């Protein structure tokens, strides 16, 4: 288990143009084509990300190569942030990949926004900020995903993704 | 200090198609473009790559997104490498990143080629390793940039990117 199998799993892949929850065209491991509501336009943009004419559908292989870019700069943003890049530098390897997990998910702006549950992290208090993140909106809308997200960071271990 | 800014000083940042050392069309960050004599087969896989006419210059955001994609390629392919899994997961950070730069720099296969280095790594024999590795074609391909790496594995610190 690492970050790339852990958002795989909370973010699936799909090989062929989809719609996400507020309904804008997604492919690969949840990899936003355009929120313009042209299926002409995200497979003209799809066909840009990708360097081929793809007519909707993509490989395996170059679905992970989105990913990749993506994982990355979700990792980059996170170090370019005065405010999450000490948390993130404190947090141990397994609690890392949690906060990589929704940065990935809802952007590094939203993530800076939990200012309480972040210093609870940096301070350590895996309890409280577990706690304290299960009360969010974040947690509201996708709780599966959230909990699981939460238990890694509470215990600095896999289990939320072991037995699935 | 981390891997992204530790392959930027390694690697340079160039946003013009440039000719590497193999003499082969480059861009970015270390990115190759192809190993075509031809400069309109690199421009268009460079065109390719970013999704627009480039004629062979880019951004520096466009230049990141290629730099994104290929460190995480990179950690993907030491973790699907049986050879240098074991050995990153049992490097703290510092180290984790020395051993990235390389893989970044010569492929996982020529990585895990290092049979006798990446064991003492893994056995924490870091000045037995640091000595070792300066005895490899690798070291005496790249001499400056190789004991730097071999600085940071040794140490685990980041001295040998402080000042220079």
């Amino acid at each position: 288990m690492n970050i790339f199998e852990m958002l795989r799993i909370d973010e699936g892949l799909r090989l062929k143009i989809y719609k996400d929850t507020e309904g804008y065209y997604t492919i690969g491991i949840g990899h936003l084509l355009t929120k313009s509501p042209s299926l002409n336009a995200a497979k003209s943009e799809l066909d840009k990300a990708i360097g081929r004419n793809t007519n909707g559908v993509i490989t395996k292989d170059e679905a992970e190569k989105l990913f990749n870019q993506d994982v990355c700069a979700a990792v980059r943003g996170i170090l370019r942030n005065a405010k999450l890049k000490p948390v993130y530098d404190s947090l141990d390897a397994v609690r890392r990949a949690a906060l990589i997990n929704m940065v990935f998910q809802m952007g590094e702006t939203g993530v800076a926004g939990f200012t309480n549950s972040l210093r609870m992290l940096q301070q350590k208090r895996w309890d409280e900020a577990a706690v304290n993140l299960a009360k969010s909106r974040w947690y509201n809308q996708t709780p599966n995903r959230a909990k699981r997200v939460i238990t890694t960071f509470r215990t600095g271990t896999w289990d939320a993704y072991k037995n699935l």
